């Protein structure tokens, strides 16, 4: 078999480190992220017989281009130098944790493993629901005990395989948020943009103004559209007197507080 | 002093039963809420002599009508058994239970204390909260407190014992929601302003409850009010709610967590 990657990613102080180390033993390796002063911390995981080499992501809270690491986690996923993601959540926030869970599936990745760390703090949470509810499978784990780390190994394995189906639920917005969306994309695929990237995700980016995106739909589009578009975000961003990354986000925690409804027993 | 009551509220684990004991000692009580299998505790706390009964109050993420442990919140804070309302908060994730504490805010509430505990896992993981700011901006006493170690307590029944005197001002901050949902509260309201039912409960309360279709507001409304009443109140929310495609009750709270981003911003 090829050689496959797992990328670890996640908040920090979720027990991504000691999950990384769970999976690596001594063979780690140590460096930093190009032209950035971040380390990079990476080894060679080992699973029956099958090899491995996991990327362990900079902690991060979003994927916004308001600094190195989300920008390296982004940049790192949708380049595609992930076979496999595996994000790890601290369970006793899910509210904040899974809001990342979110923008990874708006970035609309596919091969994706939901470990839920720390887990070893009491209610009860049904994963079989987690599981059809988000579409990704869940595993529970007590790292700082190496609990379910096992399990954890053969999904991503299995996975690295391709015989594990996914569907990531992807959370709707307003009509306005849905529409303005829709126009963004039907006027967007109709560009060589869509063959690199996801055009959802590209869509929700602009409306907020992301910096980086912005700049790459720029060399496409001529300035001009990039105007007729920055106007109508800038007419959306009347509607709604609050800019529309607080918006989005409002409305992801609520889609999150429907599906932990849904979750806790 | 008169027995006065002090009320727990708040999520499920967050210390709600470690600061219950820390405040009542051994002095507890266990029975039953009336005709349901929910459990009931209650101790005294004890302050300079002065007694204090302390009911604990289910666990909780907020306060709709879908289930019996916010009914149970609900009704008891309404109904006025609460001198004063003690909401215990897990520091290390402020959205999830903030939620609860607007919730209890838009109760038009007043003799509300907020309890930022496990603040030792905050300072620690390295966040940032600036209690002086966020006691300025939310409109209520806060204390920090790590209930475990027993570190806090002692200032919370402080501040308890002085809000039972009166001699605490509170003024919590009110979120608002877009121009359209405004009005019709504002009509709901003006429906309501003159009647024994708006004379017992708030009357933005009532209003905004309305809107979201919440069963028991309504089925409040028909035995305080003409069934009639209740039709008049019906066209407006139909109203409302044909203006927005989501149900009211998404977007309000899709709403009120705006708020809280926004209010997140000015103190973390």
């Amino acid at each position: 078999m090829v050689l496959k990657t797992v990328a670890l990613v996640g908040n920090p102080n979720v027990g991504k480190t000691t999950i990384f180390n769970a999976l690596t033993g001594l063979r780690q390796h140590v460096g930093n992220w190009p032209g950035v002063t971040v380390e990079k911390k990476e080894g060679i995981m080992e699973y029956r017989e099958k090899e491995f080499l996991v990327v362990d992501l900079p902690g991060i809270y979003s994927l916004t281009a308001h600094s190195i690491d989300e920008l390296i986690a982004r940049n790192f996923i949708l380049d595609g130098n992930a076979d496999v993601i595996v994000d790890i959540v601290d369970s006793t926030c899910l509210m904040r944790n899974l809001f990342l869970t979110l923008e990874l599936f708006e970035m609309e990745v596919k091969n994706i493993i939901l470990v839920l760390n720390k887990f070893d703090l009491l209610a009860k949470i049904d994963i079989k629901k987690m599981r059809k509810e988000l579409g990704v499978p869940v595993i529970p784990t007590n790292a700082k005990k190496g609990e379910g780390v096992e399990e954890l190994k053969r999904m991503i394995a299995l996975m690295a395989e391709g015989k594990v189906t996914t569907n990531p639920i992807i959370p709707r917005y307003d009509e306005d948020i849905e529409r303005e969306i829709k126009h963004i994309s039907e006027l967007l695929r109709g560009t060589p943009l869509a063959e690199k990237y996801p055009i959802r995700w590209l869509a929700l980016k602009l409306l907020q103004r992301d910096e980086e995106v912005i700049k790459l739909v720029l060399k496409y589009l001529g300035q001009e559209k990039m105007d007729e578009i920055l106007k109508h975000i800038s007419e959306l961003e009347e509607k709604y007197k609050r800019p529309l990354d607080i918006v989005i986000a409002s409305q992801k925690y609520e889609f999150l507080e429907q599906l932990l409804r849904k979750f806790v027993v």
